[PDB]
């Protein structure tokens, strides 16, 4: 099966790498990247992000409820748009499909 954990780990890497201020909204605000896989916060964190890809893949995705999630935190276009770009980094990194499509369907309620 594909390591989809293994690319959102490489996702939340190039995505704190470009824009480290994108932490200071999660539990594990502050703690170095390479050492968040050591970081109980990040640890469900990651997992959540994980479920989200195989639901999307699998077809029961919830793009409103999780852009919605996103604007509650003040998390919007801008940032999802930069996500994009860092998680085709990480799909491409690990030979994963891409999954810009699922990162459009959020866009399309931000
Ligand atoms: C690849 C794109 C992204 C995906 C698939 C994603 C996925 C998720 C998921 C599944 C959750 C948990 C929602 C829930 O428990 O109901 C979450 C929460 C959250 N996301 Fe994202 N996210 C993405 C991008 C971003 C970006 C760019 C930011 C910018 C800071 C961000 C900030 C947050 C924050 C602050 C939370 C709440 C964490 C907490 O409860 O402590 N996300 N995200």
């Amino acid at each position: 099966m594909v390591n989809w954990a293994a690319v959102v780990d490489d996702f939340y890497q190039e995505l704190f790498k470009a824009h480290p201020e994108y932490q200071n909204k999660f539990g594990f605000k502050g703690v170095a990247l390479g050492s968040l896989k050591g970081n109980a916060a990040y640890k469900t964190q990651a997992g959540k992000t994980v479920d989200y890809i195989n639901a999307w893949i699998g077809g029961s995705a919830d793009a409103a409820g999780l852009a919605s999630r996103h604007k509650g935190r003040n998390v919007g276009s801008a940032e999802f748009h930069n996500a994009k770009a860092c998680l085709a980094k990480a799909c491409s990194a690990h030979g994963a499909p891409d999954l810009g499509h699922a990162i459009d369907d959020i866009l399309s309620h931000l």
